[PDB]
DNA sequence: AGCTGAGTGATCCGGAGTCTGAAACA
DNA sequence: TTCAGACTCTGGATCACTCAGCT
């Protein structure tokens, strides 16, 4: 059948497209996260036209202005109290990222309906469902369109799925697979049937690269083709032709801070003048939603307190600090870009430890 | 035939950055 | 040197309305 032998060509090319990146796009493979499923959800209601790390930002505010009391999937916001929580409190708190009432309103909204339906705030047993079906349910929810339920399933249940974002579909189309043309979002019905007979762990993985590859090289305005390494397989082409010293485990100075996450590859740095940068995953104790894919490889938090306040005593990494991770990116080297990858850091954002809320850099 | 209707295209609930061009001045 | 919008940002829900559909 020619379609058989039409799926082995592409996703040749798409194996070769990780295998190409994979090599500058360091290394990364499904690393499972602690976030429960009500926590996903509500991750990818707050990320929707909005970039990552405000719609991050926007969840770490929710989670510190209601925190579960604490010091497996266990839910880090009350979210009965949310529910039970005034309008105006609710769409403050998230006001910095945006469509404040409306989300907060949709937010309750939701949370009101799985109370008076199926019981008590509850979704671990959508993880044991047919995928069909529990997609069918999510999407039955308002707020909820085709590529959130898609990432979700993909990131959270482990399906085999594929969200067709705006990064995906100008690099499929530009990378000699499928101007400023603006097209439709219907490549799916193209894109899915040749991907739809793949392994699992490799949609996973193409897209962590595809969305790093995305957000370095392929820009919409003016992207860095000299040092693409698809250079020579772009169709698009074709068309147109500070250093900081980080600390050890067992440091002195970590005393006050808490343990470190065993499978967190990240250390913990010191940001020198005395301020201290603290690991996504050891700052957020892991349980982030989206299997942590808001963060980088290497994108670590800072300290708030050690910021206003330094902890100040009178090997080398390097760390690119900028607004957001696409501005930084726009390298006209490839061997810079590949260093930072393999062997840098990259922070954007800062963080308190004692109230555990995101604050201002 | 004279009423569907399917399907798309604007619009906006909203902050927060960057980017142009205009202006201005030489 | 200002600076005011014009865009983008892992999108959805409403309302209005041109090309097919038909019988
Ligand atoms: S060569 Fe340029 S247009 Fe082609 S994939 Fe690379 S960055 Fe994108």
């Amino acid at each position: 059948k020619w379609w058989e032998e039409e799926r082995n060509v592409f996703r040749g090319r798409a194996d070769s497209f990780i295998a190409r990146m994979h090599l500058v796009q360091g290394d990364r493979r499904f690393t499972p996260w602690k976030g429960s499923v009500v926590d996903s959800v509500v991750g990818v209601f707050l990320t929707q036209n909005v970039s990552d790390h405000l719609s991050s930002s926007a969840f770490m505010s929710l989670a510190s202005q209601f925190p579960v009391p604490f010091v497996s999937t266990m839910d880090t916001v009350d979210w009965k109290a949310i529910r039970a929580a005034d309008v105006k409190e609710v769409a403050e708190t998230i006001k910095s990222r945006g469509m404040n009432h409306k989300l907060a309103e949709r937010i309750q909204g939701f949370l009101d309906r799985l109370v008076n339906d199926h019981g008590s705030i509850d979704l671990e047993w959508l993880r044991d469902v047919p995928p069909d079906k529990a997609k069918e349910y999510l999407l039955s929810f308002n707020g909820l369109g085709l590529k959130s339920v898609e990432c979700v399933r993909l990131l959270t249940l482990h399906h085999l799925a594929f969200p067709v974002n705006t990064n995906v579909g100008r690099i499929a189309v530009r990378l000699g697979w499928v101007e400023m043309y603006p097209m439709l979002e219907s490549i799916q019905k193209y894109l899915w049937p040749r991907l739809c007979k793949l392994d699992q762990k490799t949609l996973y993985e193409l897209h962590y690269q595809m969305i790093t590859f995305g957000k370095v090289f392929c820009t919409k305005s003016k992207p860095n083709c000299n040092a693409c390494p698809m250079k020579g397989e772009c169709r698009h082409f074709a068309s147109a032709f500070h250093r900081v010293y980080e600390l050890p485990d067992e440091h002195p100075l970590l005393a006050q801070l808490e343990k470190r996450e065993p499978d967190d590859p990240c250390s913990y740095l010191l940001a020198i003048w005395g301020t201290i940068l603290i690991p996504c995953r050891t700052a957020m104790r892991g349980s982030f939603p989206l299997n942590g894919t808001y963060f980088q490889v290497n994108e670590v938090f800072a300290d708030h307190a050690s910021s206003l306040n330094p902890i100040n005593v009178p090997p080398r990494r390097t760390v690119y600090f900028g607004t957001s991770v696409p501005t930084i990116f726009k390298g006209l080297s490839t061997e810079k870009i590949q260093a930072c990858f393999w062997k840098g850091y990259v922070c954007v954002r800062g963080f308190d430890r004692k109230t555990r809320g995101p604050k201002p850099l």
